[PDB]
């Protein structure tokens, strides 16, 4: 059990469905980039170092980024000017270790946002009058399946020894069930659980991805590798990826359930084939999770 | 008496929309609002017993029909009139062995973003009064009503304005107490199971229901769940004296009890679409949850 020792927070690489920049808070000069940016901008990664990021954004997007930093914000629409035309992205901004990390994801694509809001609203209301826990958990899982389209959503609860059990499940036809199944504690080891307590949402749209390294993997203010703890594109442990290969599910997304600053459980979402869920859909899942979290407590207290 | 007026059976609607009562079976018209004569250019009596599909486009009729199969509202409906098609938001309710169908004007992206951020600001509300202000201001940003108020009831069913957000030179009602007779018992009860209401123009002339009869069970048509229900003259009177010509309120229900109301007032007449009202209700619903989270900061 070297399981718990792998330093998952500093992998020096990202999942390539998105792009990452470290930029300075002053004039927003680039201090590191993911190597896959070469395909975006058609230039060697090294050559972007210390270049103002605004050179590759539209004026409106430059303005919008600058306002976001120097003054609720995520995601921010950013348009990148590339040699092969202007490309539109969801910009995901954060500050950690004296630096600013910008990540560029694909945008939200729904033709059905009003329906989306309605479903989230009726789910929150239902969750709030759930009379027992498996009912509350199942309302959560089924709404999450509604808005993600993933094949199988599970609510996984931790025992005192950090093993866990699937206590609720909603899945599409054909898909095998893991309901009531028990899993060993080493499947979600100690450093992962610590990270998931402070960073409650993660997605792996394609478990077969080729990691794209950071160039360079150095924090410009503090030295050392770039801490990707709070980054949405952080490359994930190869050992977990291999676990998922054996599971037969090639997209994964999970949301933490956190009670008393402690991991109570996870909403785990699997898909057979690779699949992306937009930032805004992930924020909706997190909302659902947070209401579920409150109701877990209401139910626990009602017994005692 | 305030609490004795049967506000749920006025036998008339607000004329910014149209009401049809139809049968559960083959959707033949059992009653219409009198103003449907302006839409279809026939009298109500000529409409009675005609399948409502007769006045809908083929696709509109197909959607209406599947809605009554089995999360449905609003249904887009295009109606066939002498003067061409008109598109509508169809709001369908099913009760008392009849179907009520109401047509409203349809909607109209910055919009979708602004609901998302409102909710994200509520998710990180520091305290209960701040959460209420946020809901007030975000409701005001998306509705465009001149003044929004979070109004909380007391033990004795009287209440006060605990939060507010308003435009330049609209009067403030912050911290003002009002008596329980202002929202009387039969109202509070309705508003506990029917959470949103809008009056786009205080001074509307009601359009009567023709005929005002439930065809399966007898009696006045129960409009409890109707979005176009005509409201109490006594309340209209009061809004006229307040000097405000549009209102819209959303209920806050905690523990199967009315906890409070979000009240939105405009100086002039002002409709907003089913979709924005639904957005505001989402906001009310997130605020509701948060009231419990922030209250338990104790
Ligand atoms: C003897 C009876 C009445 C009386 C009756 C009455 N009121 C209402 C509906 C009300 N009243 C409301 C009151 C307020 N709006 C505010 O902004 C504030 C305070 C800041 C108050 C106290 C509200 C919000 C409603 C709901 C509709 C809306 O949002 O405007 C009704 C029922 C109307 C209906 O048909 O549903 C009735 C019968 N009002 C009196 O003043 C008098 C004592
Ligand atoms: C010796 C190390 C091992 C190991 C490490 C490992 N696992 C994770 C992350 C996750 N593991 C999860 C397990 C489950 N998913 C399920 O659906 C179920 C049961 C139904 C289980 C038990 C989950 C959910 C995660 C979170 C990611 C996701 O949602 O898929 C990590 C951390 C990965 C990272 O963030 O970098 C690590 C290091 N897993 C093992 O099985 C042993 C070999």
């Amino acid at each position: 059990t070297e399981c718990d020792r792998e330093p998952i927070h500093i992998p020096g690489a990202i999942q390539p469905h998105g792009y990452l920049f470290v930029v300075s808070e002053t004039d927003l000069r680039i201090a590191s980039v993911s190597a896959n940016v070469e395909d975006l901008l058609r230039q060697p990664p090294a050559s972007l170092l210390n270049v103002p990021i605004a050179h590759y954004l539209t004026a409106a997007s430059a303005a919008r980024l600058t306002h976001a930093l120097h003054g609720a914000i995520n995601p921010i629409r950013l348009d990148v000017v590339t040699p092969d035309g202007e490309r539109a992205f969801n910009g995901i901004l954060h500050r950690h270790d004296s630096i600013v990390i910008l990540e560029l994801e694909p945008r939200d694509e729904s033709r059905y946002t009003n329906e989306f809001f309605r479903s989230v609203r009726v789910a929150i209301r239902r969750l709030q009058t759930a009379a027992d826990l498996p009912t509350a958990c199942w309302i959560a899982a089924s709404e999450v399946r509604r808005i993600t389209g993933f094949d199988r959503i599970k609510v996984y609860q931790f025992a005192a020894d950090w093993s866990g059990q699937v206590i609720a499940e909603d899945r599409d036809s054909g898909i095998p069930s893991l309901l009531d199944f028990h899993f060993p504690s080493s499947d979600i080891p100690a450093q992962s659980r610590a990270l998931y307590t402070i960073n409650p949402v993660r997605i792996i749209p394609d478990i077969g991805y080729r990691p794209s390294p950071l160039v360079p993997d150095i924090n410009p203010r503090l030295g050392g590798p770039i801490d990707l703890s709070f980054s949405v594109l952080r490359s994930v442990s190869p050992t977990h990826l291999e676990y998922m290969v054996n599971m037969g599910m090639h997209a994964a997304m999970s949301i933490s359930i956190v009670r008393d600053n402690r991991l109570w459980g996870m909403i785990s979402c699997h898909n057979l084939t690779p699949r992306f869920v937009s930032y805004e859909v992930r924020q909706a899942c997190e909302l659902i999770a947070q209401v579920l979290t409150w109701q877990i407590g209401v139910l626990e207290e009602a017994e005692i």
